[PDB]
C-alpha cells in the first residue's frame, strides 16, 4: 500500500487488488454521497463491473438509507471522447430518478479515453462534482489518470475542449495489468520512458536495464511474478514525477510543458494515424523526432538521441513513420509534412503562432523549465521521414 | 471610476463611458495577447461593435506584430445558451488562421445570456483561456457578470452544465443603461432587491425610497446618476464579498440564490416569455412566505418584500395579470414546480435546500436550509 501526494493531498493509492477489496469501502467513507456514477466501456465493464456491484452493495448495506450505484457503458475506442458522448452521459445523469446532484461522486473505470471523458463530465456537471480515477491500463496508471487534465476531441482535432479538474482519489491497482493486451502495455511504456527522459538519467538507465525482464513477463502467456516490485518501482517513479510537476504548475504556466515532450510532433502524427495507431506509439515516434530536433539545434548530443531510439525500440515501440508495423496497420496512411505542420498549429503550448516544443539538452534534464519557441523551418527538417 | 475587488483581485472597474474610452486600452496593457475574441448577439453587436473595432485598432497600432480582434455574433435570446452554440463558437475559434490559442482573451459583450455562454466557452477552450465581462444590461452589471458562474441550458433544464471561471476584468459601463428597454431595467432590479434583502436592511430601505425617482427616469439618469451608481455598486460589492468567502459554493454562496429555488422552477415553465428577474421576483415572495410558514420570517417583512418588488414594477404573484397575458397558455401546478425544484443545484441529495430569511438584511443561516417537500407545497400555489 503506497501513497503519493499531489497538490497538497494524498489522493493517490497504489496497491494490488484495490478494486476487489478497497475502492468500494473507501468511496463510502471518504467520498460520502447518496449517488455514485460509474463510467466505462462495454469491454471493461463486462469484466470488472459485476465484482464491484457486489462490493458496493455490501458496503452500502451498512449505511441506511443505502446510497445508489449507477452504471453507464460507453462504446470502447477513441470515438467516445466526443461532445455527443459527453452530452449523452450528462442527460442520462440528469434524467435519473432522482436526478444526480452536486453530491454525485463519479467513478472513471478505464483507460485514458474513459478517464479524459469522465473527468471532463465531472468538471462541468452542475459546474462541478467529485470524481475518482480507476486506471485499468498501464498508460492510465503511469500518466493520464494523474494531474487533472480532461478533454474530448472535435472533428478538427484531439483534446481541444476540456478542463483541469483534479480527481478526489486515484486508485492504481496493478492487478488490472494482468489482463492488459501486450500492445496496450507497450503503449503505456512510451509515457514511462518519456517521464524518465525529462527527470532523471538514473531512472532512465533503470528502464534500459529492466527492458528484457519486463518484456519477458509481458510476452509470457500465463503474470509479473518475480518482477512485481520492479514493475511497481517503474510505475511509481513515473507517477511521482508527474505529481511533482503538476503540483508545481497545475494549469501549465511553464513547467508542466515538459510532460508534453514528444507530444508536439506526437499529437501531429496522431491526428493522422489515429485510430489505427495508438497514442503512446505516436508519442514514441514523436520523442524521436523532437529529440532529433534538439540535436539539429545543438541542444541535445547525437549520442543521447540514439540512446533514446534504442530504449524505445527495446520496448517494442516504433521510432519511425516508416515502421513496417505502422504501415500495415494504417493501410499506408501518409504523414505529409504540410499536414504535420497544419496539425501542430493547433498545439496548446503555442504562444500565439509561435510553436513551442520541449527540448532536451540531455537525458534527464530539459533545456528549459518549459517548452521552447522553434522556427517552423527548423521543424520542417525533422518531419521528413 | 470605482474599483471593486473580488477573490483578492481588483478586477471590477465601474464608470460611465468605459466602453468608448477605457476597455480597448486596458485590454492591451493588462490583458496582453495576440488574439482577442469578442462575443455578442446580432442586436448588441450592430450598436456597440463599430465603436470598439476602431478603439481597438487604434490601440493595437502601437504593438507589433499587430494583435487581432475577432468578432462572433450569436443569435439573441436564451436559445443561444446551448450546447450547439458553445460548439459553434469553439469550432470557429479553432478554425481561425492561425487558430485561437491559449493566449486568447475572450470578450463577453452583452447580458447574462452572452455572459454565461461566453464565460463557459472560455473555461473549457483548450482547458481554459482568459476572458472579460462587459455587461450591457442592469442585471448583468449588478449580478451575472460577477462571480465566475457560467453555464448553458439543456432540454431538461436551465444552468445544468457549466463552470466557475473568473473573468480577468469586469467592465461595468453605466452608459449601456442609456438604451436598455424599460422591461429589461425592471428585470435587473429583481436582483438588486434580492442582494439587499440578504445583506442590509439599510440598503433595502434606500431601495424603497429611490423607487419613484429611479422609475421616473427609466420611464437619461441626470440628477440621479450618483443614486443609481450607489445602488449598483452596493449590489456588486456584496456579491464580490460572498463570492470571495465561498467561491465554489460550499455554503455561504447559497444566499445569492435566494428566491431562485422556487424562481428557477417557475422560470423553467414560463420562459422565454417571462424573464429571469421577473420569475425571481415571484420566487422571492414565495420563499419569503415559506420562511413565514416556518416561523423564521415575520409577516411584516414579507409584506414589505412584496411592497418593494411591486414598487419597482415587478410581479409578486403567478396570478399577476401581466404574466397571465404574456403567457396565455401556461400554468404552474404544484407538481411541475416540485419536479423542477428537484433539479436545483443546491439540493443535498434529495433534500431540497432553500435560502430562508429571518429578517430583511439577515439570513437564517450562512447557507440554504433543508425544507420538507410538504412545507414547499404550501407556498407553491397562491
Ligand atoms: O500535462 C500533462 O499531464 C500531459 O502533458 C497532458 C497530455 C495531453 P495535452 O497535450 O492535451 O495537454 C498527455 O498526453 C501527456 O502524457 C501528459
Ligand atoms: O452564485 C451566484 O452568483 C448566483 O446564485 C447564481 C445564480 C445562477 P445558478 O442558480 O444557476 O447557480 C444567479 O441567477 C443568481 O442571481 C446568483
Ligand atoms: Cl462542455
Ligand atoms: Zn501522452
Ligand atoms: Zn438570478
Amino acid at each position: 500500500p503506497t501513497k503519493i501526494s499531489i497538490l497538497g493531498r494524498e489522493s493517490i493509492i497504489a496497491d494490488f487488488g484495490l478494486w476487489r477489496n478497497y475502492v468500494a469501502k473507501d468511496l463510502i467513507s471518504d467520498c460520502s454521497s447518496t449517488t455514485y456514477v460509474l463510467v466505462t466501456d462495454t469491454n471493461i465493464g463486462s469484466i470488472y463491473t459485476p465484482s464491484f456491484e457486489e462490493a458496493f452493495r455490501k458496503r452500502a448495506a451498512e449505511i441506511t438509507p443505502s446510497p445508489r450505484l449507477l452504471i453507464y457503458n460507453r462504446p470502447p475506442g477513441e470515438v467516445s471522447k466526443s461532445r455527443q458522448t459527453k452530452a449523452d452521459i450528462e442527460d442520462w445523469m440528469l434524467s435519473q430518478n432522482p436526478p444526480c446532484g452536486r453530491d454525485t461522486v463519479v467513478i472513471a473505470l478505464g483507460g485514458g479515453v474513459i478517464g479524459d471523458l469522465t473527468g471532463f463530465v465531472a468538471s462541468t456537471y452542475m459546474r462541478g462534482v467529485r470524481y475518482v480515477q480507476v486506471p485499468t491500463t498501464l498508460l492510465a496508471m503511469v500518466d493520464s489518470s494523474i494531474g487533472g487534465k480532461t478533454a474530448i476531441d472535435t472533428p478538427l482535432g484531439k483534446n481541444l475542449i476540456g478542463a483541469i479538474w483534479q480527481p478526489t482519489k486515484i486508485y492504481i491497482d496493478l492487478e488490472f495489468l494482468e489482463t492488459l493486451p501486450v500492445r496496450e502495455f507497450i503503449n503505456g511504456m512510451a509515457e514511462v520512458i518519456k517521464t524518465a527522459a525529462i527527470s532523471s538519467e538514473e531512472e532512465f538507465t533503470a528502464l534500459e536495464e529492466n527492458a528484457e525482464t519486463i518484456l519477458k513477463a509481458v510476452r509470457r502467456e500465463v503474470r509479473f511474478e518475480g518482477t512485481e516490485e520492479i514493475l511497481k518501482a517503474r510505475i511509481l517513479a513515473s507517477a511521482r514525477h508527474k505529481a511533482y510537476v503538476v503540483s508545481a504548475d497545475e494549469r501549465e504556466g511553464g513547467l508542466r510543458n515538459l510532460l508534453n515532450w514528444g507530444h508536439s510532433i506526437g499529437h501531429a502524427i496522431e491526428a493522422i494515424l489515429t485510430p489505427q495507431i495508438l497514442h503512446g506509439e505516436c508519442v514514441a515516434i514523436g520523442m524521436v523526432k523532437e529529440a532529433e530536433l534538439a540535436r539539429h539545434l545543438g541542444i541535445l548530443k547525437g549520442v543521447a538521441v540514439s540512446r533514446i531510439v534504442k530504449c524505445l525500440a527495446a520496448y517494442g515501440l516504433p521510432t519511425s513513420l516508416k515502421d513496417a508495423r505502422i504501415r500495415k496497420l494504417t493501410a499506408g496512411k501518409h504523414c505529409s509534412v504540410d499536414q504535420l505542420m497544419f496539425n501542430m498549429a493547433l498545439d496548446k503550448k503555442n504562444d500565439g503562432p509561435k510553436k513551442k516544443i520541449v527540448l532536451l539538452s540531455a537525458i534527464g534534464t530539459p533545456y528549459e523549465t518549459r517548452a521552447s519557441v522553434v522556427a517552423n523551418e527548423d521543424i520542417r527538417v525533422v518531419l521528413a521521414p
